[PDB]
């Protein structure tokens, strides 16, 4: 594909300030709600919203949003599950006083379902009296941390409580955020200073779920390196030092989301999702180092780049978390064989016939 036919495919794509701009308002208009409905409970007395520009998820288009709730809670205390890498148990360092979470402190540990519950219910609770804006609740995603809300049936919204702890980050992640070569050594420390989060998603147990385990987020420096992603401090700041990173994104996002889309009836494709996308797209970051690796009239090999290193992943059965590098979000305990086989056959047809997905 050549470079200039794939903006044509993002130009095509662009929505326009006015339809932007008021999914974001709706959506915001619903969070400052909920916000300071969720502030009339002592136990949420602390929260807030974390690294939000209201800026969707979906390249099309407009119509779905992703935000966090951050707690800031006491000193932390964490215990890994199971070697899992990802959850864990929350404690208290000290908890002699009767805590705000002390109502779901389960034993020592706090219960990461009673507190997504009592959250869903008190957010449930403001959705029916909402003034002029018409929001309704849907049914809870299997295993999602998410309570995700429908505005006036045409814009969904992800809210996930986020625990945060400015401790240093789990052992687990030691390895992880390799960006050393790339965004600098300096700068992975100074990530790493900053606080990371654990949401209400809990570990695989048996048939079911370990109820009290939380699990490790980044979204926040995910957030960063995307919007600060070159070698050269002035990436995309000036004409000649305009890199193609973003447009690969995107791309890749677009092509999953519409494989996705083309194939609702079967579920081979249910359990992929853009954060895989994402993921994969640091690892080439991270292989391609370089801004000059980047170019504006490369995004066709770029962009190839990345279809070739995903395909790799789903061949192999193997995506490492960007942060937590012994947790595969491709194991075939999480994705069988044959859904990430048809998923790479359907991209392998789309390369060999120049992407048809991307066409209206
Ligand atoms: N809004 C939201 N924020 C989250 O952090 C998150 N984590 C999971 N989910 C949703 O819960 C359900 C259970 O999926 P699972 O955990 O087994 O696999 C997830 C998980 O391993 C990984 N993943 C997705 N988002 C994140 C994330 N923010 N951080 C780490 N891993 C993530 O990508 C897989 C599929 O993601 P989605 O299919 O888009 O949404 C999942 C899914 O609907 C999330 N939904
Ligand atoms: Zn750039």
């Amino acid at each position: 594909m050549g470079a200039s036919k794939l903006r044509a495919v993002l130009e095509k794509l662009k929505l326009s300030r006015d339809d932007i701009s008021t999914a974001a308002g709706m959506v915001k208009g619903v969070v400052d709600h909920l916000l300071l409905r969720l502030k009339c409970d002592s136990a949420f007395r602390g929260v807030g919203l974390l690294n939000t520009g209201s800026y969707y998820e979906h390249v099309k288009a407009p119509n779905e949003f992703d935000v966090m709730f951050k707690l800031e809670v006491p000193r932390i205390q964490l215990e890994e599950y199971s070697n899992t890498r990802a959850y864990y148990f929350v404690k208290f360092k000290r908890n002699p006083k009767e805590n705000p979470l002390s109502q779901f402190l389960e034993g020592e540990i706090l219960s990461a379902s009673k507190m997504l519950s009592k959250f869903r219910k008190i957010i449930k609770e403001e959705i029916n009296d909402i003034k002029d804006t018409d929001v309704i609740m849907k049914r809870k995603r299997g295993g999602s941390p998410a309570v995700t809300l429908l505005i006036s049936e045409k814009i969904s919204v992800d809210i996930t409580l986020a625990l945060e702890s400015k401790s240093s980050w789990p052992a687990s992640t030691q390895e992880g955020l390799r960006i050393q070569n790339w965004l600098s050594a300096k700068v992975r420390k100074q990530l790493r200073l900053k606080p990371f989060y654990l949401v209400p998603k809990h570990a695989k147990e048996g048939n079911g779920f370990q109820e009290e385990t939380w699990r490790l987020s980044f979204s926040h420096i995910e957030k960063e390196i995307l919007n600060n992603h070159g070698k050269s401090k002035t990436c995309c700041e000036n004409k000649e030092e305009k890199c193609c990173r973003k447009d690969c994104l995107k791309l890749m996002k677009y092509l999953l989301e519409q494989l996705k889309e083309r194939f609702k009836d079967k579920k081979h494709l249910d359990k992929f999702s853009s954060y895989h996308v994402k993921t994969a797209f640091f690892h080439v970051c991270t292989q391609n180092p370089q801004d000059s690796q980047w170019d504006r009239k490369d995004l066709g090999l770029c962009f190839d780049n990345c279809v070739t290193y995903f395909l790799q992943c789903l061949r192999t059965e193997k995506l490492e978390n960007y942060f937590i590098p012994e947790f595969n979000l491709f194991s075939s305990n999480l994705i069988d064989k044959r859904s990430k086989e048809f998923l790479t056959k359907q991209i392998e047809y789309e390369r060999n016939n120049e992407f048809p997905v991307f066409d209206e």
